[PDB]
DNA sequence: CTGTGCAGACATTCAATTGTTA
DNA sequence: TAACAATTGAATGTCTGCACAG
């Protein structure tokens, strides 16, 4: 929102070159993949004389100066609360990215899923059939039925949940064993609920 | 972490629940 | 022991990964 309207920093000498050249290369090889066009474009940059590479830096440098001025001007025209709002937007954006990266790493190293709760089992089984338009409304329905469940009915699910708790512990034992072996001891649990930490 | 184009991955939204952690 | 993340589901976003250099 504040960050949305915020002046953007200029892109570098090579990235400028890239952005202008890409349309040109795309126009000439329309069925070629972007990744290859970029490899070709990098090559052209690399081949480009340093005098020609200077033109691009000189502009970036000049553009940096405008940014400095635009940023100062923008911040000067903001209120204490908008500033804090802007600081929070940036922090949040950073943390969101750091988070996403940790998750991807784990997914790539094929970390087992966490144990599915009785309620998870219930949602899996009863979702398709729940009354409601949107999946949001359908969940609200399942959630409601779940609340009204006889501990007699709830037990079926609690047993499946106990079954998954077993898989988890097993898959984990194996995965952690593998992690030590690929030298990623950092990814191990410091504390295990149903085993030695 | 920025630019591009796209394919495919992933976060949000409605909730509750729970292992792990601080 | 509270708080955080990740699960169950899907539609509907948005964001990354690749090919690069700065």
């Amino acid at each position: 929102s504040v960050l949305a309207s915020c002046p953007k920093k200029p892109v570098s000498s090579y990235l400028r070159f890239s952005k202008e050249q890409l349309p040109i290369f795309k126009a000439q090889n329309p069925d070629a993949k972007t990744t290859e066009l970029i490899r070709r474009i990098a090559q052209r940059w690399r081949e480009l004389p340093d005098s020609k590479k200077k033109i691009y830096q000189d502009a970036y440098r000049a553009e940096w100066q405008v940014y400095k001025e635009e940023i100062s001007r923008f911040k000067e025209q903001l209120t204490p609360s908008q500033i804090m709002s802007l600081e929070k937007e940036i922090m949040d954006k950073h943390l969101k990215r750091k988070a996403m990266t940790k998750k991807k790493e784990l997914t790539l190293l094929g970390k087992p899923k966490r144990p599915r709760s009785a309620y998870n089992v219930y949602v899996a089984e009863r979702f398709q059939e729940a009354k409601g338009d949107s999946p949001q409304e359908k969940l609200k329905t399942v959630k409601e039925n779940w609340k009204n469940l006889s501990d007699s009915e709830k037990e079926l699910y609690i047993q499946h949940a106990k079954e998954d708790e077993t898989r988890y512990h097993n898959e984990m034992k194996s995965w952690e064993e593998q992690m030590i072996e690929v030298g990623r001891k950092d990814l191990l649990r410091r504390t295990i609920k149903k085993q030695r930490k």
